[PDB]
């Protein structure tokens, strides 16, 4: 265990078509996930918490969590 991050929180704005014959995962708009490892060429290793399994996502079709508002 060396230094890195706690754990990024994202959302999917908008729907994807997961790659045919892969581990990719399909998810929908709306729906959250988990950055665990960040992956190269704009990929992550992410959850989704709807399916509830790991797969690659990029950074470009999902949003940081982040602000003062609640929720």
């Amino acid at each position: 265990g060396s230094s890195g991050s706690s754990g990024r929180r994202v959302r999917a704005i908008l729907p994807y078509t997961k790659v045919p014959d892969t581990d990719e995962i399909s998810f929908l708009k709306g729906d959250m996930f988990i950055v665990h490892n960040e992956l190269e060429d704009g990929w992550m290793w992410v959850t989704n918490l709807r399916t509830d399994e790991q797969g690659l996502i990029v950074e470009d079709l999902v949003e940081e969590v982040s602000g003062p508002s609640s929720g």
